[PDB]
């Protein structure tokens, strides 16, 4: 298998300055050891699009500094997004 | 055997900031020699979990600089805590 180890979130298009009143991301992930848990809710970490610095500032959901022992894994994932109050899930896989 | 040089105490789930009014950490292991004492009173070091700085920061009693020559083994291990005025023991093995 493949592990994911964060989440490279909306490269930049033509028109879409949508990460600045979008703040907070919560993952809903299956780990190696019980799931489907709360694994915390963290920030953006808007550096780059696939690794090059001769791109744009895109956003990352940080798959690693979560609360987790273990690894997660490619069966399932949930993507809550927190702006001030709603709870929209923005990605879905 | 194996031997151990710390403990990665309660790391970090959904609802859990007990590290804060907790302080103290006292251990009464069995060492190679002459085991049950008193090996000393020491703090946190809340560095990482797993050794993996993307990850909050969990409590570590450091299980090295305590009041011992030898090393200590798997047989047995005591965990007395210390906040202010309980002496409650949060762990046991």
């Amino acid at each position: 298998n493949t592990y994911i180890n964060g989440m490279y979130f909306a490269p930049t298009q033509t028109n879409k300055e949508a990460l600045d009143y979008i703040q907070k991301y919560r993952v809903e992930a299956t780990l190696q050891y019980s799931g489907f848990k709360d694994i915390g809710t963290k920030d953006k970490e808007m550096r780059n699009y696939l690794g090059d610095p001769n791109q744009p500032k895109t956003n990352y959901v940080n798959l690693r500094s979560y609360f987790t022992g273990g690894e997660n894994i490619m069966t399932y994932k949930k993507l809550r997004i927190y702006a001030i109050t709603p709870d929209d899930r923005e990605l879905l896989v």
